[PDB]
């Protein structure tokens, strides 16, 4: 009716070009339509519920995409009620089927304890998001699985996650290599946080695959430039703009939400 697809994604402080890439992705499906991308950030966390207001009680929208989905998602029930297509970027977990596309972060951090065990490190810290979202579970619940499917430790951290500001994720790691008891091995769940990381630990005397191993997600080829010496999965962010781009437009001409689920998996460099 409005010809206009929404993409409604918090503004995250990011050094790998998400959100150039999402919307590429997007746009790439949007392309032989007749559909406009309008982009609706918000800055905070509290904000989430804002965007979609505005998007419902003006239905300037034919279809909204959404992110860092909470296995309670007061959008998706929202949206849900107002019948408003949607489809969500991550996983909910209230009892509302709807499209969406996922990476597998159970894998990614499963494989990724995996990786740092076959590297002979005994100690692994993850670096994980806020606890309230689904894809934190995700990596908690393969994170788990893989301490103890390899019988190794968890050196515990609960002083940062991927959201914090990325200088004091760099204080952070210097800090936390200049003890006596410190991790032999690193999961990150996101490049950015990876980055001020190793720069904090270098700044602490540490030796990157020497005296501690990494493990990162990345959205772009950078790391490896940077530091060839991290271990890297990737995550195809174009592609889950293709594959929500796709699922929307199918949603809107009223199919399933049921067949338009999709879980990309893990891809190491």
């Amino acid at each position: 009716k409005t010809n206009v697809i929404a993409l409604v994604l918090s503004v995250d402080e990011e050094l790998m070009g998400f959100t150039s890439q999402m919307v590429f992705g997007i746009t790439e499906v949007l392309s032989t339509t007749q559909y406009h991308l309008v982009v609706t950030p918000h800055i905070h966390a509290k904000d989430s519920m804002v965007p979609i207001r505005y998007i419902l009680e003006t239905g300037s929208a034919d279809g909204v995409i959404i992110s860092k989905i909470e296995p309670n998602d007061p959008r998706v029930r929202f949206m849900t009620e107002r019948n408003m297509p949607f489809v969500t970027h991550g996983r909910s977990d209230m009892g509302i089927e709807h499209a969406f596309h996922d990476f597998d972060n159970e894998a990614y951090a499963y494989e990724a304890v995996e990786r740092l065990a076959q590297c002979g490190r005994k100690r692994i810290a993850v670096i994980v998001p806020p606890s309230r979202f689904s894809f934190h579970d995700h990596a908690r619940k393969g994170f788990n699985r893989g301490i103890r499917d390899f019988g190794l430790t968890e050196f515990p951290i609960d002083a940062v996650t991927i959201e914090t500001p990325l200088e004091k994720i760099r204080d952070f790691g210097q800090r936390l290599m200049q003890s006596s008891d410190r991790p032999d091995g690193i999961v990150s769940i996101s490049g950015s946080s990876t980055i001020a990381l190793v720069a904090g630990f270098e700044a602490a005397g540490v030796k990157i695959g020497e005296d501690v191993d990494i493990v990162s997600k990345q959205s772009a080829e950078f790391l490896n430039w940077i530091k060839p010496q991290i271990h890297t999965v990737n995550e195809d962010i174009k592609l889950a703009g293709r594959e929500l781009a796709k699922a929307l437009l199918a949603r809107i001409n009223g199919e399933a939400a049921e067949t338009l689920q999709s879980i990309s998996g893990p891809v190491w460099s």
